[PDB]
RNA sequence: GAACCUG
């Protein structure tokens, strides 16, 4: 019994066909448009064109001043680099290092030379739960794969809250929680946030698809509550008729180098 | 973190002979076969059914589970029981049984049972090198186990994989071996998506199997229905031992068909 | 689950 929201949710996505998943998981949201971009990296061109749709996703909590990228920025799971190369451009950043799995089947790192690339290292094969934490200004972390079983995803997600947890001392942060519906995920939030403070935030370029939440450095609040409106305002998104996603222009992140 | 299923394995695998012989037949449905054992060493060719596979395909199908029509299409069909169980169904026209054979493993039984002038089996085939054909009901009862469960896992993804481009506009029954794992959760749920379906637990399997079978006309959460199987497996560790319930066979009957 | 041991 005491099935939660998210956990109700979970089950109406799952029992969704393909045209009703493909329909709902942009019913709403807000979307970048890519096209520009993505045929100027097929082209081979390393200017300008973000690398991924992550560079708009991390402006969206920057622009809102709830990560403030200082000095070393250090990123987990970076993929592409989508992340790294937009904060290169910013003016407090001082130095970017970004880790990522790789291999078969996964992201590997872009090279780019947008604005400011030339602080950027971006280091592939490496398993970020055996990377000794380093210190760092800020904490950049996007690690977290889903599962149709939330039980699976909460195990997941309590994984990277406990390496992600080392990292963290006097510093900004931008944490994705791939699952924070679950209870013993909420236990785990609740005890990180009575010590390193933050709060939990939606990003409406997230899909209706994902329960994704990101834990911010600069805000307060309760969590419980702000994760149940997350439930309840997708759960809404079945019921209510199919909207077009908000199209908005991609980040344009320049050219050149810096000191 | 771990899996129900998980959980499942790792105590499955911590028995005594004595104990995994009472567990594995603990609480579960049996289909008798002393006549029908008794029929096949004296050479008889009607009414009795060739394995315990007849019996069960028959809980699919009387619960609408599976609709065996026109051309049969039978992945693995070894000795021959699910082939000559469909000869027999109404709307069913065709039969083409595919299976491994060579030594060791089992080889197709010719029989004389209801419909059998409409069934083919042939043997030294392995399906994961057969051409997709079209066909109006794909059924698939390959897959083996193993103590290791990541071993199953991949086992069971490659049949998943193969299994794909037979399925269009048909009825089918495929074998998921290991259904707990989380990679195949995954498959699984990218696969309803496209085809449809549910996964079921048939009573007449073992409960040293998670086995668990796709099935065409269904709907569900296949996440909680994977996770009752694996409660209902671990309940049956602490319960008290039951003898099985024993049925009566399959009367595959004797004839020819249109 | 066996180069090999126990289960
Ligand atoms: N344990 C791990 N260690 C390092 N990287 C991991 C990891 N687990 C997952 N990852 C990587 O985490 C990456 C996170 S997705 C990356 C997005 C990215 N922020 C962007 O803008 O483009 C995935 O590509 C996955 O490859
Ligand atoms: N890759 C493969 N290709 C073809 N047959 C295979 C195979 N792998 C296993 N088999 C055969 O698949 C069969 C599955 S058990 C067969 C039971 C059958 N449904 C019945 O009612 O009697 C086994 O005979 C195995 O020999």
């Amino acid at each position: 019994q005491g099935e939660t929201l998210g956990e109700k949710w979970k089950k109406k996505l799952n029992q969704l066909s393909r045209k009703e998943f493909d329909l709902y998981k942009k019913s709403g949201i807000t979307e970048v448009d890519r096209t520009e971009a993505k045929e100027g990296l097929k082209r081979g061109e390393t200017t300008h064109h973000a690398v991924s749709r992550g560079s708009a996703k991390l402006q969206w909590f920057v622009e809102r001043n709830m990560v403030i990228p200082e000095g070393r920025v250090i990123d987990l799971g970076c993929g592409r680099g989508g992340w790294s190369y937009y904060c290169a451009g910013l003016k407090k950043v001082t130095e970017v290092r970004g880790y990522t799995k790789g291999g078969p089947g996964h992201e590997e790192p872009v090279p780019m030379s947008t604005y400011g690339w030339n602080i950027v290292k971006l280091m592939s094969g490496k398993d970020v739960f055996y990377l000794p934490p380093e210190k760092c200004d800020t904490l950049l972390c996007d690690i977290g794969e889903s599962s149709p079983s939330p039980t699976v995803e909460e195990s997941r997600t309590i994984r990277v809250l406990k390496m992600v947890e080392p990292w963290l001392k006097n510093n900004q942060f931008c944490i994705k929680v791939l699952n924070p519906y679950m209870p013993t995920v909420i236990e785990h939030l609740e005890r990180l946030q009575r010590k390193h403070g933050g709060m939990l935030v939606r990003n409406p370029l997230s899909r209706n698809s994902t329960h994704e939440m990101y834990w911010i450095s600069n805000g307060t609040g309760n969590i419980v509550s702000s994760v149940n409106m997350v439930s309840r305002l997708l759960l809404n998104r079945f019921t209510m008729t199919h909207r077009r996603p908000t199209i908005e222009k991609d980040v344009d992140l320049g050219a050149g180098t810096r000191h």
